[PDB]
């Protein structure tokens, strides 16, 4: 089974979230998607660290038969190569891949933003003009070929527009001592 950024995965049968990025040992996604020990399908895996609220990140460990690719689905029948994870500055054009709305782009308008979800406050977020809908959570945010973050949440939708916040990738890699797959 191929793990590609932006694709749906399921948790207890529910397509709640999208894949963020492939890393050594599995993939990273949003913490609100599930708690440590929860199991996924497509791909088969287990949450092996989750931080939400406060942060919004998680790592899902995958095992045999799962190919971890340095790619993000562009939802036009192609893939985008993930080349690194150098953070882009405010004003940068960024595109999000998620399993509900596909590929949508916008610009970074703030860093270290806070939002208050029903569950509590999440801080340290990338604020953007990219739209997202439920199902897109956990999905990839790219500036060109550089991983920026995974979809956390926001307001609005892709029909009328909205504001979407992303958990930056660097703190996730640091939290779990992970390296992004490049090849």
């Amino acid at each position: 089974f191929d793990v590609i950024g932006g694709n749906a995965y399921t948790i207890g049968g529910r397509s709640r979230c999208s894949i963020g990025f492939a890393v050594n040992g599995g993939f990273i996604t949003a913490g609100h998607c599930g708690r440590t020990g929860a199991t996924t399908a497509n791909p088969t895996g287990t949450f092996a660290g989750s931080s939400f609220p406060g942060n919004d990140y998680a790592f899902v460990r995958t095992g045999a038969g799962v190919n971890l690719l340095a790619q993000v689905n562009n939802y036009s029948g192609g893939r985008v190569q993930v080349a690194g994870h150098t953070a882009a500055p405010v004003g940068s054009a960024v595109c999000r891949s998620g399993s509900t709305t596909g590929w949508h782009c916008g610009t970074i308008t703030a860093l270290n933003s806070s939002v208050t979800y029903p569950e509590g406050t999440v801080r340290g977020l990338i604020r953007t003009t990219v739209c997202a809908e439920p199902g897109d959570s956990g999905g990839s945010l790219l500036a060109g070929n550089q991983a920026q973050g995974v979809t956390s949440g926001g307001s609005g939708n892709c029909r009328t527009g909205g504001t979407t916040f992303f958990q930056p990738v660097n703190p996730i890699l640091q939290a779990y001592g992970l390296r992004m797959i490049t090849t």
